[PDB]
């Protein structure tokens, strides 16, 4: 899994995220949308947007940035051991939104990018190898409950 330290890299860029949950989900929903639109057609609340700026501008959608980044900070603060916050988070992406890995991927991406955009002092190569390696048991976490849940992700 990640060793202590590489943990501990990974919670100390997500406190920097903690001082601005809104601006860093905000950010996050933009990068995803404008880099793989077909993302955007999951969210009956935001298809329409098209632009950047009509982004930028929803109060909507700066909300879902918060309510995404929120599941996915409990989940990391829970280090190796994040089964009972993954669970609910599976069966509703398996079920409800029906959201494959591969967006889980693009946003595990739009993430580091986002991080390493805005907090390159907290950022720098070792910390962002251990985010990469985060998201990614975080990926195969949810993969393995989305098999269970009847889903091909």
């Amino acid at each position: 899994g990640l060793s202590d330290g590489e943990w501990q890299q990974v919670l100390n860029v997500w406190g920097k995220v903690e001082a601005d949950i809104a601006g860093h989900g905000q950010e996050v929903l933009i990068r995803l949308f404008t880099g793989h639109p077909e993302t955007l057609e999951k969210f009956k609340k935001f298809k329409h947007l098209k632009t950047e700026a009509e982004m930028k501008a929803s109060e909507k959608l700066k909300k879902h940035g918060t309510v995404v980044l929120t599941a996915l900070g409990g989940i990391l603060k829970k280090k190796g051991h994040h089964e009972a916050e993954l669970k609910p988070l599976a069966q509703s992406h398996a079920t409800k939104h029906k959201i494959p890995i591969k967006y889980l991927e693009f946003i595990s991406d739009a993430i580091i990018h986002v991080l390493h955009s805005k907090h390159p002092g907290d950022f720098g190569a070792d910390a962002q190898g251990a985010m990469t390696k985060a998201l990614e048991l975080f990926r195969n976490d949810i993969a393995a409950k989305y098999k269970e849940l009847g889903f091909q992700g």
